[PDB]
């Protein structure tokens, strides 16, 4: 198997992610000589619809599929087929009747869910069901990842960077397969921020990063091995490719249940419910100021990647999922917001002061909620946080492509409201860590 060690072994390269490091000569020969698959899909294979977007993306795929009675394939982490299937129904089952009809009307006609393992070859899959998807698939939707900000790179190119290249493979074989992808904001880490844009290619603007243990170094450098190696594959064949750099993925208010319980942003709201007490401030003082908070709610960016990705034309596209607004709604607002909806909060003026009753607050509280608190991401909150009116990140590919494609209640990039707050309090009480 390809490992960290035999690709790129204190500093990584974009050339260190060639594709015959991953992939073998006849398949890399043959990719360019092989038809597309048809543009109108019928078949879609989805990764991680388990995890928090990728349940959004099986809901949109499961929808798009009935409109022509297509299939959605699954690829799930199990022992079993039965098992993977087991785990994809109780992802749906949530406290919420209607989206456990809704999933289970769709998944009796058009889910197909397979037991397998992006790191492993043939995806962990049999011969027979491996060359099956390969003559079959028509787009790869690829939001599955190992999310974790403190692994380093070394442990995360397995999931991330050598799934990448596995899921390759299954584009490159019999049709060539168009393929959206989900990155991060966080890869601008190591990037200049007049070269980050949406119309760069990753391997000019990101050509040599640092490995170490800073905050989601491993994790921003697996995401960013997973663009190079699409770029190489795009150079090779040509197949329509999109990544999607996300911001804060928050939680939505239509289904009830549904929250990214291990999530910082997560892990912050219950924390702040559950202690009562918030800085003056999250963010540096001039007086308290303006700033804004770069997080967008889930079944937009499902709606988004899926109308926008990679099926929906030719060439290779990145775009920037962010919330670009200078409209004042940042972390501050979110406590108000919290206090207004009757979860108490108290501010402590002073930043220090607050974080060192926070850390004692933290530590009384009980087991369930102490384990889902901030309590070991305090590291992270040491000093406050520079504001930004805006996003960081220019987003104006991906604003013009809503706004064509007409996507959502606003035809547009939606800001957050007080109701995707108000949503974490009503989950977190529902699931019973409030
Ligand atoms: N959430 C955010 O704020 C955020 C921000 C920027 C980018 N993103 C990106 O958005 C995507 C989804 O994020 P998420 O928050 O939804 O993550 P998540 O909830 O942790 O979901 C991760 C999914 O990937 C699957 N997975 C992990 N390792 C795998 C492997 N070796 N083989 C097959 N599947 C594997 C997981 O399966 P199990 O259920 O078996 O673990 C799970 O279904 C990721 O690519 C992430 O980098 C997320």
């Amino acid at each position: 198997r390809p490992t960290f060690a035999s690709v790129h072994g204190t500093e990584v390269h974009a050339g260190d992610l060639s594709l015959d490091k991953f992939i073998d000569a006849a398949t890399l020969a043959e990719a360019p000589r092989l038809p597309a698959a048809n543009t109108q899909v019928r078949t879609v294979l989805l990764t991680g619809a388990t995890g928090f977007l990728g349940r959004y993306l099986a809901l949109e795929w499961l929808e798009r599929m009935d409109l022509v009675d297509g299939k959605l394939i699954c690829l799930v982490r199990a022992k079993s087929d039965t098992e993977a299937r087991a785990r994809l129904d109780k992802t749906f089952d949530s406290g919420d009747p209607e989206l456990l009809a809704h999933y289970r009307a769709l998944a009796g006609d058009h889910l197909e869910v397979l037991a397998g393992d992006k790191g492993e070859a043939d995806l962990g899959l049999d011969r027979q069901t491996w060359q099956r998807l390969a003559d079959t698939v028509d787009l790869i939707v690829d939001p599955a990842a190992l999310v974790n900000h403190v692994l380093p790179y070394s442990q995360l190119f397995g999931p991330n960077a050598l799934g990448t290249a596995e899921l390759l493979r299954l584009a490159l074989t019999s049709k060539i397969k168009p393929y959206s992808y989900t990155s991060t904001i966080g890869v601008a880490d190591q990037i200049p921020p007049s070269a980050f844009t949406e119309d760069a290619d990753i391997r000019v603007i990101s050509a040599t990063r640092a490995v170490d243990d800073s905050y989601a170094n491993g994790y921003s450098n697996s995401k960013w091995a997973g663009e190079v190696l699409l770029r190489e594959a795009h150079d090779l064949c040509g197949l329509p490719v999109a990544v999607f750099r996300c911001d804060m993925i928050l939680a939505d208010t239509t289904w009830a249940g549904q929250l990214n319980v291990p999530d910082m942003f997560t892990r912050m709201i219950l924390s702040l419910a559950a202690t009562g007490i918030a800085p003056g401030s999250f963010y540096e003082l001039a007086a308290r100021q303006r700033a804004h908070y770069d997080g967008l709610p889930v079944e937009f960016i499902a709606e988004a990647i899926s109308t926008l990705g990679a099926q929906s034309q030719d060439g290779f596209h990145t775009y920037h999922v962010m919330n670009p607004y200078d409209d004042g709604i940042g972390l501050d607002e979110f406590v108000d917001w919290l206090n207004e909806s009757g979860c108490p909060i108290q501010r402590i003026a002073d930043y220090g002061d607050w974080l060192q009753r926070f850390e004692t607050a933290l530590r009384a509280l009980p087991d369930r909620q102490r384990h889902s608190s901030l309590l070991p991401l305090l590291h992270n909150y040491r000093q406050p946080e520079r504001p930004v009116r805006g996003s960081i990140a220019p987003t104006d590919r991906f604003r013009a492509a809503v706004q064509e494609a007409k996507i959502g209640p606003d035809k547009d990039i939606p800001h957050v409201g007080a109701p995707i707050i108000v949503k974490y309090v009503s989950d977190l009480r529902l699931l019973g860590l409030l």
